[PDB]
């Protein structure tokens, strides 16, 4: 489709990805690229940058503040009092100052904004960080932490106890932690009372907790978290850490009987004997109708009716999609529409690898539950595309140099043919390396590089009292840590349904190195 047809369309992650693909083969003049900026869903990323190379826009700067910016370090004691402070706000500017611009700019400003005075005289500093330290300027701390994380200083509890009131305090907490920088601010975040945090922060605090054997205070964050957490995923993994710790049966039983199927409420359900959840089953009778599953502004379309329906727009919908031509998007409504208390677990275009031995279906079906819930045109906000969420770098080795198909192009990743021999391609590549389903599933979504780089530390994946569970807590990439817990769940349930069970404990007894 040409940059015309692609104007037609609303605006959505397809047409995004479609406007990308002409940047990429540079069919996009300058001509064409002018009204663009109103054409694109989510500019940011990799279509940003590529756009910038045709038409660059280097603003954006207030007129009103426009004056502010011809002033630098050299010329800012001519500049009036509304373009000193303006120009204040970035750190880098106040370390290149001198110091006795320095002395002058912060005696203009004790009054009215001894924030500045602060930092300005913490650049006349050897240290800032802990000049601002000592006068316990929160503010200053968080900006200080953003302009340098190389900064590192024991803190007080009168001082750690203020942190969790400013925005920054829970990414603050969760980078330091599970990147195992700034040893002393992770020591002195020991005393934080757990009156002072909660929901993620509260278990990050827990994580570090166990990090230096404090599995009192660590209990204490964690239980604070499990009585905060917004989802009951959340709760969960804060009440298994409640139990590893101390072992009150109250808590694994809370546990065992969780509304939410994840791994740690499977296994609690295992160590106490108790019944596999119900999966729901779906058997539509209606064979087809009109919709296009292979159109990607199709899904785009009834996607945003989805999300933006009244819980009544929802039975129109499932009703219109129970057929077996469009499973996976009854599936999907069916999620929403019941709030999320049912456990959907289907095999969509099962013909597809009902050859490949049930294990392997087992961790094809999970990968694609997460990365997709089986929507052969999905795309994501990096453009990974349909059901296994293959970036078109990794598609186009695999189709061209690797299986050498005949006419490929990337977008044969939306058909479920491709999809799962791909998959079954890719996932055989990083099983014979990784072995275990929740490795492979961090590489996955992480690539294999940073997963052996994290498998070769020793504080990783070894023996020790909480793991494997503290390694899985310590994964260094958010999106990869959160990826491999649900996928290992999917995982579990998939091979349940396919009647080839495993005790998810022989999981985790194999995820230590001996
Ligand atoms: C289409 C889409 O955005 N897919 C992404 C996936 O997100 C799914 C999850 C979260 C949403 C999204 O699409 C769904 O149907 C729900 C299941 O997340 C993965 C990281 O974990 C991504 O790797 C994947 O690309």
């Amino acid at each position: 489709y040409s940059i015309e047809k692609l104007k037609k369309e609303e605006n959505s992650l397809a047409k995004d990805y479609y406007i990308y693909r002409l940047l990429e083969k540079n069919k996009i003049s300058k001509k064409d690229a002018q009204d663009l900026n109103s054409h694109i869903f989510r500019y940011i990323g990799k279509i940003k940058s590529e756009l910038e190379k045709i038409i660059p826009l280097k603003p954006y700067i207030n007129p009103k503040y426009a004056k502010c910016y011809t002033y630098t370090a050299n010329t800012i004691l001519d500049a009036n009092l509304t373009c000193q402070s303006v120009r204040l706000n970035s750190l880098v500017f106040i370390a290149s100052l001198n110091s006795k611009d320095r002395t002058t700019l912060a005696q203009t400003f004790k009054n009215q904004r001894p924030d500045l005075t602060n930092l300005l005289l913490a650049f006349n500093t050897s240290d800032p960080m802990s000049y601002i330290v000592q006068k316990e300027d929160i503010n200053g701390f968080f900006k200080l932490y953003n302009y340098s994380k190389k900064y590192d200083l024991d803190l007080n509890t009168s001082l750690v106890n203020k942190l969790p009131n400013h925005i920054g305090f829970k990414d603050f907490a969760q980078n330091i932690i599970i990147k195992k920088e700034n040893p002393k601010f992770r020591h002195s975040m020991l005393e934080i009372n757990p009156e002072n945090v909660s929901e993620d922060s509260a278990f990050y605090l827990g994580v570090n907790a166990l990090t230096y054997d404090k599995t009192e205070l660590a209990y204490d964050f964690f239980k604070k978290a499990a009585q905060s957490f917004k989802s009951q995923s959340n709760k969960d993994n804060a009440i298994f850490w409640m139990w590893l710790i101390k072992n009150n049966e109250e808590d694994l039983k809370t546990l065992s009987q969780s509304s939410s199927l994840n791994i740690y409420s499977l296994y609690a359900k295992e160590l106490t004997n108790t019944p596999f959840p119900k999966i729901e089953s779906l058997n539509p009778s209606k064979k087809k109708n009109n919709f296009n599953m292979q159109d990607p502004f199709a899904w785009q379309k009834i996607n945003k009716q989805i999300r933006d329906a009244n819980a009544s727009q929802l039975d129109v919908l499932a009703k219109e999609f129970d057929t077996q031509e469009t499973l996976p998007i009854y599936a999907y409504i069916l999620e929403r529409k019941n709030n999320f208390k049912k456990h959907y677990f289907i095999m969509p275009y099962y013909d597809n690898i009902k050859d490949y031995n049930k294990t392997r279906q087992a961790l094809i079906l999970a990968i694609a539950r997460q990365e997709s819930r089986f929507i052969p045109t999905a795309i994501s906000v990096s453009y990974a595309l349909g059901m296994m969420q293959f970036m078109p770098f990794l598609a186009n080795h695999i189709g061209e140099k690797e299986l050498k198909i005949p006419n490929f192009d990337q977008d044969f990743m939306f058909k479920p043919e491709i999809a799962y021999y791909f998959g079954n391609y890719h996932l055989n590549y990083l099983e014979s390396r990784l072995k275990s389903p929740l490795f492979v599933a961090y590489a996955y979504n992480g690539g294999i590089g940073f997963t052996n780089r994290m498998l070769a530390r020793n504080d990783m994946f070894k023996t020790g009292k909480f793991e494997p569970f503290l390694s899985m807590e310590l994964v260094p990439y958010q999106e990869s840590r959160i990826y491999g817990k649900k996928v290992l769940a999917n995982y579990i349930v998939y091979r349940h349904l396919l009647n080839d069970s495993i005790k998810i404990s022989d999981i985790f007894e194999n995820l230590i190195q001996n």
